[PDB]
């Protein structure tokens, strides 16, 4: 019922205040200096110790006993090089950049949560870890924080992402496979005269075939050939799946290889070209999802819980929920007539009145988890 606190003029105004400053000054991946300085100042003001730097601009705060169990809450920090088309007082003052992906609401609701949780810190049966992650858009920030030990000793992490595809004030998630993974591959087709070209256009159609839709949105698999360019032809492609990703990677390789061989050609295929490691699908741990549904129902209502549909989007949170139990949820903003623009657009819009919902959900989820682990 801490939503009442989260909605307080003092707290809500403070949250809306910080959200706007970040919104007016969008910073790109790994260059979120000002966003990072603000987060650190608010943690300082609230009364929360933190580790900095992590992944250049990242910050990790602590609330509780200081001892295990450790549970983490995560928010992204970076904007995108998009010109804000929304005309308003708090529009980005940085031309060509915009927080058109809600992250502003994310850092915001994470500082909210930090502020609130601190209010009840001596009651926490463990330590809530607050992760302020840089460069989510380029899908390399979560992995970099992991490399730097951000996940050590931590046993369960929760993340929230505002959504224009979910009704306002409803949190949406599902158990297990939720967000699609993504990988790339590179192939070089060289003649062991025109065969290489014959082989290349063949392989292309043959890989484009693999893409398909079925009756379960979790079975969707796609392979996109984007690069192709005669002694040798380089073919750069991508692949995505919610399940059986490894089996799809091998299929892409097998096809290119055999389709090259029957055309008397050499086949060079790389599934991690230039250090582009695959990003596995985002999997929501059943226990966290099961616990999460309760937190949402107890807080908002028996009807707020929105069972999410598998999505083929991009969210590097998966590098966390694969290494430790993870739970990723959406937070609704959409109104009755769909006036709220979809994420990734010059017109994107968070309804600023959603901040207390995620702040409470963030705060609450960390408490119930700990107050459950100790049961």
């Amino acid at each position: 019922k801490l939503l009442e606190f989260a909605k307080s003029p003092e707290v809500f105004d403070w949250m809306v205040k910080i959200r706007r400053k970040i919104h007016e000054n969008p910073e790109l991946g790994y260059e979120e200096l000002e966003t990072s300085k603000l987060i650190r100042s608010e943690l300082e003001l609230i009364g929360i110790k933190y580790r900095y730097p992590v992944a250049i601009t990242g910050v990790i705060g602590y609330i509780g006993t200081g001892e295990p169990p450790f549970v983490a809450l995560r928010a992204d920090m970076d904007a995108l090089p998009i010109q804000e088309g929304v005309e308003w007082e708090h529009k980005s003052k940085i031309a060509g950049k915009m927080h058109a992906c809600g992250h502003d609401g994310h850092v915001t609701m994470l500082l909210g949560a930090a502020k609130i949780l601190h209010e009840h810190r001596h009651h926490l049966q463990g330590t809530v870890v607050l992760i302020f992650q840089p460069a989510e858009e380029g899908l390399s920030g979560a992995k970099k924080m992991r490399e730097e030990g951000a996940l050590k000793n931590v046993e369960a992490i929760f993340g929230i992402h505002l959504s224009a595809r979910i009704p306002f004030g409803k949190a949406a998630s599902r158990a297990g496979s939720f967000l699609a993974g993504a990988g790339v591959f590179e192939a070089v087709i060289t003649g062991k005269t025109i065969d290489p070209v014959v082989a290349a256009s063949s392989i292309v159609l043959s890989l484009q075939q693999l893409v398909s839709r079925e009756t379960d949105p979790l079975d969707s698999k796609v392979v996109t050939v984007s690069k192709v360019n005669p002694d040798s032809i380089t073919i750069g492609g991508t692949l995505r799946a919610f399940t059986g990703f490894t089996q799809l990677q091998q299929r892409v390789k097998e096809v290119i290889t055999k389709q090259a061989a029957v055309h008397r050609c050499n086949a060079s295929v790389n599934l991690t070209p230039n250090g582009r490691e695959p990003m596995p699908p985002t999997v929501n741990n059943k226990d966290l999802y099961k616990q999460f549904k309760k937190v949402v129902r107890d807080l908002l209502g028996q009807e707020a819980f929105v069972e999410a549909a598998p999505v083929m989007g991009s969210e590097d949170f998966s590098y966390f929920a694969e290494t430790i139990p993870g739970h990723f949820s959406l937070l609704g903003m959409q109104d009755e007539t769909n006036g709220y623009a979809s994420s990734h657009s010059p017109l994107y819009r968070i309804n600023e009145d959603v901040l207390p919902y995620g702040a409470a959900i963030h705060a609450s989820m960390a408490v119930q988890y700990l107050k459950e682990k100790a049961s």
